[PDB]
């Protein structure tokens, strides 16, 4: 306790030696307060917005841009639910870890990434990657980690930022999980990670074809703070998998930064808190996802075991039904995860038969608690793979004009326009609010081709960017080759799903939804606001146009049969 994190503790008191107080007035209950010490907006993208003008008026896409959980406590599984957590993290490690060799993380592989500008003294980070000063402070924290000890490693709330150092330090123990794809659906049989939207759609279809009951899709309360100490002890197993001096590197991270978390949070009546609390979930963004897949996917095998009675009781296993879940596990448990679509805390399961929806001891127990139904009332599923959400979306059937079938990504269209207007900062330029629009106009280009709307106003973004102008799961909408291009080489060159591989000659030949489906999912075609935006849409591009300047830009709206003359 005090002796993982007081250091930590006791070098930030005399940091503000000048300002340190035990305010007796402190907000928390379940987090521990030990001191204190004295101490975001959404921006309007301009060139979406001018080439948008119909949801100038729609508040879903305009309220978008503007504007209790932490502070809680688990309860400790029961003991029953505890061995069963055990027994299949332990079955589950060994499975992602048969095909896959644990390694390191370098420096040199932490330098390229900072200067790729991913999300994760001096003053950016690509300049502490150059001063090999920083890296004597990674040496010092290191050094203290392989004896069992920290210092610097403190996590700020506001998300969980740390600094640069041991973000590293992190890296270099568990970037292996997402640098080598341990999630990938080839090496974890359940994950999506790498996978891509497009090929979502594709995942949910094989599974529905399997024999079972409905499509399980339930959402829990607040993941992230429901993370119990008995699930960060489950995640530190893939320690057991290591080696040498990764094997020690690796503990450190989960003993001293996971399972014993420091975090500085400000509190405007402003000064510095300093909590400590064991519990819950707090490392990097992409650790945080692959340790939530694994546990996700160790919850829902479990939810599995209970519907098909491998077990009766949490409450404590009998040695017999232990031999029964293990062998469970050994006869059936790769068929069971692919019957799962499972990214970080999102899923989908497919089971043998609905006794699943009404199984829920466990799923409760482990603290798994479900949103928006009551803890006792069964799950609602799903007779439909086109109707099941799944990672903010849902997937169409489309059968283009000669006969072969793309399964598309969809959302509601005011959620994907107002996010094309918003970003943050206020220091950017003109080019770079461009870039980020044909970032967008690519995306909705690839992804989106088949909403009406979404493929006008992509071709009217590239045709009011310059042509030469860069733009900003995979991501194969950031490049300046040829949209048509890319397309081609996304759904049916690359598509593992098309066996015909004629390429598409035009955008003609590419279909789109319904009219009625393409309402459905938000459409403004039908409205006298979307006519006229449309027949005068070479008059928004000429506006944007003459903002940027006199550059070089491509006409694209001729890829269209209404404006192909
Ligand atoms: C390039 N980039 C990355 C993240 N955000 C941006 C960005 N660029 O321009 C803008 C302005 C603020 C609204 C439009 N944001
Ligand atoms: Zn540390
Ligand atoms: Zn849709």
């Amino acid at each position: 306790n005090l002796d993982i994190i007081g250091k930590r503790i006791e070098k930030i008191k005399q940091e503000h030696e000048t300002s340190w107080h035990y305010d007796q007035d402190h907000p928390y209950k379940t987090w521990a307060y030990h001191g204190s010490y004295e101490t975001a907006s959404s921006m309007v993208n301009g060139v979406v917005r001018l080439l948008t003008k119909p949801w100038d008026i729609i508040p879903m896409v305009t309220q978008m841009a503007m504007t209790e959980k932490v502070d809680t406590r688990t309860q400790e599984p029961k003991e029953g639910t505890k061995k069963l957590m055990k027994i299949t993290a332990e079955w589950l490690w060994k499975e992602l870890g048969k095909k896959k060799t644990p390694r390191m993380c370098t420096r040199e592989e932490f330098t390229r990434k900072v200067r790729s500008n991913a999300a994760l003294k001096w003053k950016s980070a690509r300049e502490a990657v150059e001063d090999s000063g920083f890296w004597e402070l990674v040496d010092k924290e290191r050094n203290l980690h392989l004896e069992g000890k920290c210092e610097t490693c403190v996590y700020n709330m506001m998300i969980w930022y740390m600094w640069l150092g041991a973000r590293f330090l992190e890296f270099e123990a568990l970037g292996f999980l997402n640098e080598d794809h341990w999630f990938s659906r080839e090496n974890s049989l359940s994950g999506v990670e790498g996978e891509g939207l497009h090929k979502l759609g594709y995942i949910l279809r094989d599974v529905s074809k399997k024999e079972g009951g409905a499509m399980y899709a339930d959402d829990t309360a607040g993941w992230d703070t429901r993370i119990t100490l008995e699930d960060l002890k489950n995640e530190e197993m893939v320690t057991n998998h290591m080696e040498g001096e990764h094997k020690k590197l690796a503990e450190a991270i989960f003993k001293l930064t996971y399972q014993n978390k420091v975090v500085r949070v400000q509190r405007p009546t402003t000064v510095m808190d300093i909590i400590s609390r064991r519990d819950q979930r707090g490392s990097g963004q992409v650790v945080t996802y692959g340790l939530n897949t694994f546990t996700n996917m160790e919850a829902q095998l479990i939810r599995q075991m209970e519907g098909e009675g491998v077990f009766k009781s949490i409450q404590h296993l009998t040695v017999t039904e232990e031999i029964a879940v293990k062998n469970w596990l050994v006869r059936v448990g790769r068929e069971r995860l692919s019957r799962m679509a499972i990214s970080g805390d999102d899923c989908v399961v497919k089971p043998l038969d609905d006794r699943f929806a009404s199984a829920l001891t466990a799923l409760n127990d482990m603290g798994k608690v479900r949103k928006d139904i009551q803890q006792w009332e069964p799950s609602r599923g799903w007779n439909d793979w086109t109707q099941v959400p799944f990672c903010s979306h849902h997937f169409h059937e489309l059968i283009m004009k000669d006969g072969r079938v793309l399964v598309v990504p969809c959302r509601n269209q005011d959620e994907l326009i107002g996010r094309a207007r918003i970003s943050q900062g206020a220091g950017w330029s003109l080019r770079e609010t461009a870039c980020l629009g044909k970032s967008y106009a690519q995306m909705w280009s690839l992804m989106y081709f088949h909403r009406r709307d979404l493929r006008l106003a992509a071709n009217a973004i590239c045709s009011a960017v310059p042509s030469h102008w860069v733009p900003t799961a995979t991501h194969e909408w950031m490049t300046t080759e040829d949209m048509l291009t890319v397309w081609n080489r996304v759904w049916i060159q690359e598509n593992p799903w098309m066996e015909d591989k004629t390429p598409v000659e035009s955008w003609e030949e590419i279909p789109y939804l319904g009219k009625r489906e393409d309402q459905w999912c938000g459409s403004l075609i039908g409205l006298t606001s979307r006519a006229t935006w449309a027949k005068n849409i070479q008059t928004a591009i000429n506006q944007v146009r003459s903002l940027i300047g006199n550059e070089e830009y491509t006409d694209y709206m001729p890829s269209m049969k209404r404006f192909r003359r």
